[PDB]
């Protein structure tokens, strides 16, 4: 069950879905764009909610370590 690069490929990919500007981090108004492209209407504070489950470093948007915590929800 070792890691593969197809796996990595996957998670970069899910992850520039969100950080659509590729800065490297997923701000509350690019998880929002990803939300309403799925038909939800989430408030601001509810989408820094989101971020703040999975904020490990507290700097309150998601980076690429943070993101593979979602990846990885059942
Ligand atoms: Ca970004
Ligand atoms: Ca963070």
């Amino acid at each position: 069950d070792q890691l593969t690069e197809e796996q990595i490929a996957e998670f970069k990919e899910a992850f520039s879905l969100f950080d659509k500007d590729g800065d490297g981090t997923i701000t509350t108004k690019e998880l929002g764009t990803v939300m309403r492209s799925l038909g939800q209407n989430p408030t601001e504070a509810e989408l820094q909610d989101m971020i703040n489950e999975v904020d490990a470093d507290g700097n309150g948007t998601i980076d690429f370590p943070e993101f593979l915590t979602m990846m990885a929800r059942k």
